[PDB]
């Protein structure tokens, strides 16, 4: 059983030229990659080459008008990069941004193909800029193109259109772009856990609440798990996986699992304010590996504490390689509010998932 790994230093080139310390830092992926080297995990993995995604592949999810405006930033003067970025919600653009976003997407494509043709069982994608806030027609929250949403359609395009793909989004933020792209779609199951605070948390939309369950044929195939009033940690994430994520996923029987793996719910992240530990991420990964004959691709999204994301993603890779899941804790009743969120999700999805309890 082989674990794949994709990483390309050129993705570092994307940067914020008006705040060189912006938390979506080039060094996020180099610090994660370096930690993989030091922990002797990188040598255990099959190295998958990065590549540029093509514009045709971007068209699997994005409008040609959005593609063309982002492609055009590669030749913009600083003044126009600044105006263009300011047209979006929380976006900065450099001249290298388009190429880096193409590389993060093509990297994940090659990983998905490696998994789907049998070259590897599972894989990990150390990529940037992130993807999950990007919409069909717009960029948002440090994301230009929806890497995870593209990878699901890419996977379908190289197999069959109805390939069952589960996307688990454990980034602390709701993946509004991923929800919206597949909202009518019953071939892609989207499950997001996210800090919500009654809609007061980025992306600041009631679209992230538990009562958005999908539209049309897609009703039931959009599972939002919103967290309210509480510094959620391992016990809460493990409880959501037990009562919602794994039961629903198993009933869906995916053939591929994409993890939109933001690490901004990690202990130490100032944007997230949550406290999931590395061993917590390790346990979530291990539960996901019981699906889809192990076809699990972990994709870096958010995560802004360099040490935290490097330890946490390393933990996930260690699990993919087959290392034993590490010990966590005992008892530790959930935070009150987390039982409330979980129960609310259970009720809204009972009509769609008959194995829910
Ligand atoms: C906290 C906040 C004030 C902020 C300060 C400094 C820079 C950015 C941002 N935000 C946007 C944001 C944050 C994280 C991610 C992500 O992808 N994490 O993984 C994507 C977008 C917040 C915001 C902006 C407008 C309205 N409400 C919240
Ligand atoms: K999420
Ligand atoms: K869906
Ligand atoms: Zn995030």
């Amino acid at each position: 059983p082989i674990t794949g790994l994709v990483y390309d230093q050129r993705m570092m080139l994307h940067h914020n030229m008006w705040d060189s310390h912006h938390p979506e830092l080039p060094q996020r992926i180099s610090r994660i990659f370096s930690r993989h080297e030091e922990l002797r995990l990188l040598s255990r993995c099959h190295r998958i080459p990065a590549r540029l995604a093509t514009e045709e592949e971007l068209a699997l999810c994005h409008s040609s008008k959005h593609i063309s405006i982002i492609k055009s930033s590669e030749h913009m003067k600083p003044r126009d990069l600044n105006r263009l970025g300011d047209e979006y919600n929380s976006i900065f653009i450099s001249n290298e941004s388009y190429t880096c976003a193409l590389l993060a997407a093509g990297s994940c494509f090659n990983s998905a193909q490696a998994i789907l043709t049998g070259q590897v069982r599972n894989a990990v994608a150390i990529v940037r800029p992130p993807g999950h806030h990007a919409e069909k027609d717009t960029a948002c929250g440090f994301c230009f193109f929806n890497t995870a949403a593209l990878t699901a359609r890419y996977a379908q395009s190289i197999t069959r259109e109805s390939l069952r793909v589960l996307i688990v989004d454990w980034d602390v933020h709701h993946g509004n772009g991923t929800q919206h792209i597949f909202e009518e779609d019953d071939s892609v199951l989207y499950i997001s856990l996210h800090r919500y605070e009654d809609g007061a948390f980025f992306p600041n939309s009631e679209d992230a609440n538990y009562d958005k369950v999908g539209l049309g044929k897609g009703r039931g195939y959009n599972v939002n798990i919103p967290w309210n009033g509480g510094k959620m940690g391992d016990p809460e994430y493990m409880a959501a996986f037990h009562h919602l994520v794994m039961p629903i996923a198993r009933e869906f029987a995916p053939e591929l699992v994409l993890v939109s793996a933001g690490f901004d719910a990690a202990r130490g992240d100032p944007l997230g304010g949550f406290q999931v530990t590395p061993e917590g991420y390790a346990h979530l990964t291990h539960q996901l590996m019981s699906l889809a004959a192990g076809r699990v691709l972990i994709i870096l999204e958010g995560g802004y504490n360099l040490t935290s994301i490097s330890e946490s993603m390393s933990m996930c890779t260690s699990m993919l390689l087959g290392d034993s899941p590490p010990s966590l804790d005992h008892l530790t009743p959930l935070k009150t509010s987390a039982t409330v969120s979980i129960n609310n999700v259970l009720r809204a999805h009972a009509p769609f998932w008959s194995s829910l309890r």
